[PDB]
DNA sequence: AAAAAAAAAAAAAAAAAAAAAAAAAAAAAAAAAAAAAAAAAAAAAAAAA
DNA sequence: TTTTTTTTTTTTTTTTTTTTTTTTTTTTTTTTTTTTTTTTTTTTTTTTT
């Protein structure tokens, strides 16, 4: 029992620039976080300072999000991304949009799609892509369509704010987001 | 004797941010562990960090389980994901879902599908296939219908929230985690 | 000598976290080899790391199974699919059961089975089939009845409790581990 | 003479955890071995372990049996199909037990045999009957009657113990190692 | 010159597991070959692993033989059926026994032989028959009695061990390897 | 220029083995090539390599001699035999020995023997024949006295080790190596 | 154009052991070519090698012979046959020896020639004769006196070494390749 | 079309040696067809080689010979024989010399001569014979005197070289060509 | 009708090497038929390599000659001569020059001719005669004058070159095929 | 009935070549046979390749004529002679024209009639004679007049552009076929 | 009854460099093998320009 | 620029046996180089029961 309280101390004693810095972000922000307990806080805050992600706003790798009075500490969109250049065996990742008139067929079974890019007729949108491809040739391709994304915000988001001025980020970031979490292969510590 | 001791007194000093994360994590978590004996529980982190798969909520990848009084360690239906990708033989993975009038005949004997995918008459799903190919040839591929799948649920399953909202997740994790499972091929060190 | 002993410490020290697992993992199981040598546990749990198997419950690849006060390694009935796998030549491996009014006719010299799928008069099982086909044109295929089934069942296994609540899942298992054993090609590195 | 000397080097160092889990598992077993020097039995697991074949009693490939106070490596019934396997020419390989009034008429000339499967009038065997068939059009059938193996097992066999509760077994090991030791093509290194 | 030994000194490196097995398997055996030169035995073994025919007892294809203190490489009775084998020509190949009262005529010349076989007499041989056939069609039959064979083996074995307990199997392999040397086609790289 | 050059050393690649176990046996050999240069013995070596005849002992198809310090390469009373069978158009090859009062009449014109075989009054030799058929019914026979042979023996032949043991098969390989080179048809590439 | 340079190329990568062959026997054998240009040598191996005939010794198909400073690529007295048998169309060749007091009477218009043999009063050789045979009943006979082939050899024949040790076998020769020459039927693809 | 082109081009291909033989043959050859169209040479040589005739000098069965600048492929004498023999009607084929006092009477109108051979009075020739019997019944021959040789040659041939060292063979040839050609029977295809 | 389209095909396939053969004469020949439309070369080349008859000129049984810009596939003289032997059923053909004071007396009714040969006083022809006679003992006979000849030539020849160098042999080939159309019995297909 | 078919097939395919000749040198005419249905000129074409007689212009034995729209297969003033010839019972068969003072005197009842040929006093002619004798006995002889021939013409014939150039040769055609028609013995089937 | 007829003459061919041998043969009979411990679940998501 | 949710297991233990035998032989080549020549000629008519 003391070794392993002995190693948490050194643990705790060698990540302390992260803790401090997460923590006077955290009071130079607004007053949102009063109604919960302080304890919760400032776990969420030490959980997130070891594992090197802090909780800064100039990066958006994580925040403190209350719900029920309790604070819970939450990744980003680009804490998946952190995770997976840690892990150091990707080879390309990559999301862009189709417009009107660029892609030919996609068939989900194959993961098959071909299109032509540079040749448009409108200026509008039609759906997003998303692909990845590791060293050891897994490759993983995705393609959303407009009425899907729009089902999944009027789901799950709770927020009309930043989906009013630029559409388009957040479907690249939850197409992202998606892809990352549901297949790709993500570490901890750095190789 | 004590070499054996010193090597894993070596192994425990080398992973303990993943054992204080999990530690910190099932802390911050709901008070459902407290008619347990703590040594279970600290056993169960122990293992589930020594295998590179920290219990954050966030990744999904394990879970701790009381069973009889007794804390169990389980494997999600990333894990296996994650042990398959680790494992570097592993070429595609795909699961979907078949809709109403696509697929034309399937026999269970030269697991051989054919399906007019673009081309339906309602908006209902008749069943799920999966499929995963390696990179020396091996393929395998399944299919189950809605009725085995209810069946399996209604046997198997001791909870009807999640199953409510959203019906469609739940079946294409459990032939996900199925077919990995009985089939696939799995390893612990990172190639 | 001395250079065999500095290559087997060297081999010992490459793969300790999974006699640390298989340790820890037997730790926390139930009170059943209590009444046998620690010794031979030892060295049946480093004959078991040492193959790249685990002992983990989660996984099922191998055993500990006391026989006269003496502890046995034993392999499942996925070990032999993971060395199948590992060995880098198959193409195919399959086992389904034959239901009422299915087959037309099966003779043991030429391995010939013919069946009629999907056309069945009632809900009852007749008998298992099993076939796996290799690269190099090689292939294998067994047929069993439901009393060659039962006969061995009485004959060998020394447990109801599996066999009740489900009979397909054990019949499969055995016929799959048989025709494995028996017929196919193993081996223990990796290509 | 340096260079051959570091070739065995390599090649043995190639091959450590096949020597190990062959030294633990002599170790683990009974106490027969110890009337005999151990350089024979060094010597004989080195060579065991050198072919890819491994002295674990699940796999039963080889064995080591002393003769007259001197180790001897010895090759299984198994060896002959695995070293077949790994030659990769074969097409078919079976061995099945003629019974009662099936078969019609044999001669030994042109190695034609005629049968009539599933037209019984007894339950007692008569004979087995082996076959195997090449890719390039060779083919070889042996036929033995009951007469025959009790003579071969009265005159070779020095054990009793194991012919007595499943005389079937036996009797196939025996046909099946004959024809393919006699006959058949074997390799080494797998292609 | 440099070119050639590049290339010796590649076919060396390849072929080395067969000549450490066939070196291990000659220190492990009976000490009859210390009156000769040990450059000798290692020539021998040598040309012996060149071609792919290992010096292990359990296989009997090759064996060396010292004469007037030089060692020799020889063939056994089964390389020829392996090399046979190797090259992929044959048909059939078969030797068996004629009893008393079997055979009707034989003549040398057309090579036309008949026989009343399952109706004998007596219980003792009269003679043996081989014969071997290809695929484009060219075959070949020989027929000895028990007197060639009797003035053959005084004439040429100088052993007395072997042909005393079992008489049948050395005539039957004396029929088979000349058969298979004077009239068979061999190759040595397998096809 | 450069293309055949490559050709031919793609050639030489491709035949090493052969090559290496021809110099190792004429190393291993006799010491009675040292009075000739050793570029002639290189390129004989070579030429017989190219052709897929080793010159190993034990199976006799080809030689080195010298003659005026001069080394060639010969073909033996085998190779032909080889040379017929890679053809592929033969159908019969024979040679017996025609004893005391066996043949009746024969005469060269229309190459017409009749014989009575099995009656005999004696047990000396007569003569010789040899007759070969082919496939699309192109046959030829020939039959040599024994003072014919003598002649030849007197004439060719300058040792007599060998044909004092054993008169008969120096006759018959005669017979059969003319037999074959002035009549018969050879190929040196299988089909 | 490119096409005929495709397959001219081909061709000649088919054909490259015989060329090698070839060369190497004429780089073996003596120094008579040096006066003569070698691309004329180069091509006349090149053709040689072509018509699946090497110019090997020990076959003595063809030969290269320089003719005023340039070489020429020959037929010998086997050639003929090698082309005849290749045809696929013959029945039966033959050549013999009239002694004296042998023949009858001759007549060159019906080509009737009557033969007393085994009745000789001298040993002294008078003419030669020559008979060949097709399948569709077409037949040719030629005879030849001492006096002709002596008058052919003094106007033809430039050299003396040969026909002094042996004049049978040159006589036999020559009326041979002149008969198959003349009248036979020849062909070059083997059917 | 396209079909046509298509079976011309498996033509082409069918034939190659052919094609390369003749054209190095006519390249080795001397320098006399540089005052044409190469075109016209490719063309002679394709047809040459098309009708399974090469043009090698060896054999003598066609020409190429320019002809106001134009090359052109013609037929030797031997050629029609070549056609004759590949008909396979025909039954014999012969040419005589009649020498002083031979024949008795000769009228063209039946085509009957009579001659008495073997009594002669002088050693000088008179005229020639010849004459061809096919095997349904139809005969032809016809008789020349040496007044229309000397015509026929003086008329049509334009050198003298041949014709003075050898006056009876090129008389032979021309009235085997003659008789051949205007009253033989001709085929292309072998059967 | 696709029967008959098959049927077309296969014999079209059948008679590859005459169409090309007779298409690479015609294009290597003069330009002559450049004034006619190509659809009627080629289907006149198409009939003419059907009926086995090439249109080479070595041969001369057909020709293409163009009426009106049509091109017309026309039979030679020895095409008659071709049929009339492959219809096998034919004794004797021949075809002489009367000279003067030969004939006797020649009466048109019966068809009897009497000459007087060998008897002559000058040198000039007076007239030609033809006969040919059958199995079945059919025989025919005709005779022509100078006069009759000539009033053919200028009736129906409209050249005058060949009819210059050599008159007697267009009345023998006029006497001959007038004979042959108008009362030989002609067959195509051989027997 | 199938009998029948198989028997008709059969025979359609054994006269192929004729069939596509006829139709070949159909298509390559003039354009006459437009007005009619191209199924009679098929059958016409069919029932004239059946009997052997193709309907190419060169020989002149049948054609195809249009009748109010329907094509007819009609037998040439050859056709007859070519039936006669085939029945193999005839002996001679004439035709010739009687002038000016030549016939003595003639009686159609008794069928005698006697010239004096060689003496004219003019040069115009006066009728036509005919007549043809068996071989058993049978004969026949027919004499017609100028008024009966231009009578026939006048009645039967509708053209003139034929009997204006040459007035003999249709009167020679139309004695002949009449003869022959009328009183010969026609077959279809060669002897 | 639909039938009259022709484009055909000819050559470039003689011949040889082949006789032959170094092969007789053996060290091989066979065994240690029968099979079991297996069924399954905890999962849906978002805070970003 | 905005804050959730859900649930807890089970079974069972082994046996069998050990070897043998024996070693070689044979010897050496030959011979010789070529030739000859180069074309021609000409194109449609007719009908229907």
């Amino acid at each position: 029992a003391p070794t392993m309280r002995k190693k948490f101390e050194k643990v705790l004693d060698k990540k302390a620039p992260q803790f401090l810095t997460s923590l006077l972000n955290l009071y130079n922000g607004d007053d949102y976080l009063q109604k919960t307990d302080p304890m919760t806080v400032v776990t969420s805050a030490m959980v997130a300072a070891t594992l090197d992600l802090p909780i800064d706003k100039n990066l958006g790798y994580a925040w403190i999000v209350p719900y029920k009075g309790r604070a819970q500490f939450q990744l980003g969109y680009k804490g998946y991304i952190q995770l997976a250049l840690r892990t150091g065996q990707y080879k390309s990742i990559n999301v862009i949009e189709v417009r009107e008139g660029e892609l030919l067929k996609w068939n989900r079974l194959t993961e098959e799609i071909e299109l032509d890019l540079d040749n448009n007729t409108s200026e509008k949108v039609v759906g997003y892509c998303g692909y990845f491809q590791l060293i050891n040739g897994f490759e993983k391709t995705v393609y959303w369509t407009r009425k899907e994304i729009e089902a999944h915000k009027q789901k799950f988001s709770k927020s009309d704010f930043g989906w009013k001025k630029d559409y388009d980020a957040m479907a690249k970031k939850t197409v992202l987001r998606n892809m990352l979490s549901k297949w790709g292969i993500l570490s901890i510590d750095m190789q």
